[PDB]
């Protein structure tokens, strides 16, 4: 029995075609060095999106390595309830507060993004009920968002693909606009004038269900999964003021954008964000180990606390919250992206990977080049006067990510357009045979279409 | 400035009073070794819980962190998604569906106990909705019964301080009773009695919310967090019954059961639990990586198939689902069990351990001492005879975990009952130890309560 048979049998795949899978099998990653990996049959890419959003530092970091055996030859598992806490959780904490971009209290710990703004979700409704207000429980998120897969989570989640067929969102999850321009935009209208229109349909929706009943807005600084879309200019400032203006919770999801990647250590730096509360991952330990953090604000820390006395404990906490490896990997994680200057270096990768794609901006296929920092998208269409799709939907982006893995190069199509979220680490020349490998996909892309002009 | 100091300023912790954690600051666990753990000071501790009901190699088994070491080098991180893949997780789905109790297709990974129920929810709504049910939405789960603290996981969860504060459970989320005889059974009313009445009240809250509208009922073997509850002779045969009688789905959450916990492999060889869908963690890694895994039947894993194929996609799925590293201790992990016998070892030990708690069966403050296999509880009561508790419910149990603790040994109190889910790998006089320790905290709390 083969390993690709195996994987037939006894895997369901995530984010995948079960039944095309039984059909085509998959494709096996033996190993990763740098920001490459290879197949079984030997063959390399380039990890462009460093895996999922997240590999910071390559896959193949023997300092991170090296921290998870020497915390696992020390104390390979022990948990954070009931008081029982462990030096990697405490060091790892007080780094993250250190090092957040507002001030911000204290840090709780999960696995995963989904189970963080799960979790989130919890905590402001036990934070209203301990301050006297449970009628304030609904959430307010953007179409396209994406905040994870839990059933709260997902409710979060504004991309359809993620609630058809799971009776999604729940009641009480509500969902404003995307703020993406090239999409969205009444034509003829300003990055400024579009930011108006969603600040004021977000008063809106607000009013239309009464402020008492609205408990947060969540937002990523840009959005990762749903298309790599960088919020108009004013945008984040305004939603912002009419988040104070009715007391409304502000929380950022940096699951993606999180050390480094948009050009300063945060997106809500990038931004503008003052949040209540932020939520990390991926980049946090460059998936090494899998782990989650949210950093909640002193006044929802006290609100929580008094409510956890009143009730005797705390009703919240997974069995790997804080776990030793994942933090000590973590912590390892941290201090090389500072040692290392990898914000400020990303920052300069980023210029070069944007410049370079940008020599394709008159392209008869590319509709729009989006991205800051080290993350980017370009968006391809069938006609870039009306927008519309060659063909249907994603059929260009499906075939662009087809040719750029044959040309040993992984990239994630969101739709018609293709991502970029290289690690950290790429160097000038990588970048340089990252935009190769995309223009040899857009190549044959172009030869498949035919545009003719 | 203090490492305790930091602890205080910088984290909040989960199952912990905050106020109280400002005050008295953490138990800084330093380092593990076999079934000890030690702290800051220096002072051992027998982990008689495995930490969080899951270490079954214990704090410093090298074959798991050498197979950690050896995919770090070879392959750190990659994911499943758009079919993506790699050795271990197809390696450990083929082993989980080898070992598994009854014929099952598939494995879905997630990281967490709490993910995996919460995924188990969204799969059987994405399941009924592909064949055609839409109403068949609801879940039955049980009081007491511990499933993890996700919104929906929370939901399933029957434990009433999961509750408390957070608006749960949701609606389409549904409790009947705990199987616990010394509770809840009627004055010299049999096991085989209690076990029929339970069936009838499941039976009857099927027909008072519609069957068409029930999809799915969820159980531990027998309850961990709850209270290491061990249901009444005949409770899962008619549970069953009932069950196939209405099409319902039949979970067995296998979290802390799973792997050698009460006598066999599963909970559901022990109890004769034949189900759709398994939940299995913990013990899965030794807790060593954050992992949980999902077993789904045939006629599961068909109907979410084309349902995937209809709409492009499964559209659900975790960063970490199936993590190299993760999959490839938990790999290894299993491998350990099997060639060392440790399911028939545990059991050996159980008997020991259970024997021992025993002695203790007529102590004034002793209301039943339970368990099956390595995992035991004793409930602890102010009256014998009412059943009633010294102060309030928790009093007692929260003593004498703190007395456990200065004796040198790590329980959770759960309410008034104090557990004992020790590492697979304890040996005798360890299992001696730990009811020496009990002993010592029995006798502190009795004097405590005293005159
Ligand atoms: C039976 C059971 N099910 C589910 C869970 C949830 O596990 P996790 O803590 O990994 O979310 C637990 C955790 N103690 C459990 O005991
Ligand atoms: C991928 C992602 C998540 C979910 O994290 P998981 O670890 O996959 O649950 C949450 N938020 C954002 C912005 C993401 O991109």
């Amino acid at each position: 029995s083969s390993l690709p048979e195996k994987d037939i049998q006894y895997q369901l795949h995530p984010y995948t075609n079960a039944r095309l899978h039984q059909e085509l099998g998959p494709l096996i990653i033996e190993r990763g060095e740098g920001i490459y990996v290879y197949d079984d049959q030997g063959k390399g890419y380039i990890e462009a999106m460093a895996g999922l959003w997240s590999a910071a530092l390559g896959f193949s970091n023997q300092r991170l390595i090296k921290a998870a055996e020497q915390q696992f030859n020390t104390l390979p598992f022990y948990h954070l309830f009931s008081h029982k806490s462990h030096r990697p959780s405490i060091e790892l904490a007080e780094k993250l507060i250190e090092m957040a971009p507002v001030p911000m209290s204290k840090v709780f710990f999960t696995n995963s993004g989904s189970e963080a703004n799960d979790t989130v979700v919890k905590m402001v409704w036990y934070l209203n009920n301990a301050l006297g207000k449970p009628a304030k429980k609904k959430f307010i998120s953007r179409v396209n968002g994406y905040h994870g897969i839990t059933v709260a989570s997902a409710s979060l989640t504004g991309l359809p693909g993620n609630q058809r067929g799971f009776d999604l969102p729940l009641p009480g999850f509500l969902h404003v606009g995307c703020p993406h321009h090239y999409r969205f935009a009444l034509a003829g209208e300003s990055e400024e004038h579009f930011a108006d229109r969603l600040a004021v349909e977000l008063e809106q929706k607000i009013l239309a269900e009464g402020p008492e009943t609205i408990a947060a807005f969540i937002g990523e600084p840009l959005m990762g999964a749903g298309g790599v879309i960088v919020p108009p200019r004013t945008y984040w400032e305004k939603i912002q003021k009419v988040c104070r203006k009715y007391d409304i919770l502000v929380i950022a999801d940096e699951v993606i954008c999180g050390f480094g990647r948009t050009g300063q250590m945060f997106g809500s730096q990038t931004f503008g964000i003052q949040p209540d509360i932020m939520v990390l991952s991926k980049q946090l330990s460059s998936s090494y180990q899998p782990i989650a953090a949210i950093l909640i604000n002193a006044p929802v820390f006290e609100g929580i606390a008094d409510q956890s006395q009143a009730l005797g404990a705390l009703g919240h906490g997974f069995t790997g919250s804080g776990h030793p490896v994942a933090t000590a990997v973590a912590l390892e994680n941290l201090k090389i992206i500072e040692e290392e200057s990898l914000v400020e270096h990303a920052a300069q990768m980023g210029q070069l990977l944007r410049s370079g794609l940008q020599h394709f901006i008159d392209h008869p296929l590319v509709g729009e080049i989006r991205g800051c920092g080290l993350i980017a998208a370009v968006e391809l269409v069938g006609d870039r006067v009306s927008k519309a799709p060659y063909q249907a939907l994603g059929t260009l982006g499906r075939y662009m990510a087809g040719r750029a893995q044959e040309h040993g190069m992984i990239t994630r199509a969101m739709g018609d357009a293709v991502a970029f979220c290289p690690p950290l680490i790429v160097n000038e020349q990588e970048v340089g045979m990252i935009v190769e490998r995309f223009a040899r996909a857009l190549d044959d892309t172009t030869q498949w279409v035919g545009p003719g002009g």
